[PDB]
């Protein structure tokens, strides 16, 4: 009986195996834009993905991860609320069964069709394993997806999904440039949070971009063709793999603009 997004193993059940699920800095959260405050102490955000080198794409039974070689300081996130350098290790998405839901973070309670998470670990800790034992070990850049015009930079990802339909399947995925998934503006909201899936570790500095990227209905429809199940098992479409907004508790969301 492993965790998932169903009625008997979904978000409302996670706290039993992962008590931190009811912690003091859980993610995602609703971003109340009127309550968020501009923070002048924030330095310019730096997203340097020019030397990013992807290696593989994997269906882990919850979502699919595009993995990067993080053995060297190449694709890095710096500036903004961050102290030091954070290295990109992988990115994935959360999406819904319908266009009106799918994102984890919400803006004034509005849910987007999906949400992209670019995961980075603080290099001062040597490896991501050690990083997830630190309150500032991770930085996740979140980007909302709305349905409209297609995102050319996303097509390569969409076209390989047929090769990793079921849980456990992986496929070579080299030379993918994540720069093609970034909106024009880097305006963002930031707050201290957690991983949004078990283990739900509270080691993440969240940086959520205000400007969503547009993807086509056809592109997201292909996301919805993936399976939560492994090969040879009854088909359970990989949809609504998002955790709902959690209590803000003693936290303040800061705006870069
Ligand atoms: C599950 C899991 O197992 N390991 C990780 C992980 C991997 C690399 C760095 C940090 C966490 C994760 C993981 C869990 C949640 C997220 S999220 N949705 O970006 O908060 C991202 C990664
Ligand atoms: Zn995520």
């Amino acid at each position: 009986h492993h965790w998932g997004y169903g009625k008997h193993n979904g978000p409302e059940h996670w706290h039993k195996d992962f008590p931190i699920a009811k912690g003091e800095r859980q993610s995602p959260v609703d971003i109340d834009t009127h309550t968020a405050k501009y923070d002048p102490s924030l330095k310019p955000l730096s997203v340097s993905y020019d030397q990013a080198t992807s290696l593989r794409i994997l269906n882990n039974g919850h979502a699919f991860n595009v993995e990067f070689d993080d053995s060297q300081d190449k694709a890095v996130l710096k500036g903004g609320p961050l102290d030091g350098t954070y290295r990109l290790i992988q990115f994935h998405f959360h999406w819904g069964s319908l266009d009106g839901q799918g994102s984890e973070h919400t803006v004034d309670k509005k849910k987007y069709a999906a949400e992209l998470h670019l995961v980075h670990w603080n290099t001062k800790y040597g490896d991501f394993g050690k990083a997830v034992q630190q309150p500032d070990g991770l930085a996740v850049l979140g980007i909302f997806l709305k349905v409209g015009s297609a995102k050319p930079g996303l097509q390569k990802v969409v076209d390989v999904l047929d090769s990793i339909k079921t849980k456990g399947k992986s496929a070579d995925f080299t030379n993918f440039d994540p720069r093609g998934l970034l909106p024009e503006s880097l305006d963002y909201w930031t707050y201290p949070g957690s991983l949004t899936t078990p283990p739900l570790l509270e080691c993440v500095t969240w940086i959520v971009l205000k400007e969503p990227i547009s993807v086509s209905s056809e592109q997201v429809l292909k996301f919805r063709k993936l399976n939560f199940n492994g090969e040879g098992e009854p088909e359970e479409l990989m949809v609504d793999n998002w955790r709902p907004a959690q209590p803000l508790k003693n936290r303040q969301i800061k705006a870069s603009f």
